[PDB]
């Protein structure tokens, strides 16, 4: 298996390179998708903190007891 | 420019395919 | 000629690389 793994690794190098080289020729990148996703982690953490702060001064019975139910 | 764009598109197809095929 | 030269340079890079990579 090791020889196959090595050949497929040589391939992987060549190919990953082409997928960054031909990709360079085509101005393409996979890592960008992850970058956007990381920014979204920050969106999540930002918003989360505020809930924590809210709840710490109010409690669930309050939180649930103040929701609007009126509907014409 | 159109012939270049087409060739580079043929390339783009081949390459995008390889980037989904080799991939 | 410059666009051709650039494409053939992209090629030259890829190819020289392969001629050092496949090599």
């Amino acid at each position: 298996p090791a020889a196959l793994e090595a050949l497929t690794s040589d391939q992987k190098a060549l190919f990953k390179q082409q997928l960054e080289l031909i990709a360079r020729y085509l101005k393409l990148d996979i890592r960008a998708g992850d970058k956007a996703y990381q920014a979204s982690q920050e969106s999540a953490k930002v918003l989360q903190s505020q809930l924590d702060l809210w709840l710490a001064e109010h409690g669930d019975f309050y939180a649930s007891g103040i929701e609007p139910v009126f509907s014409p």
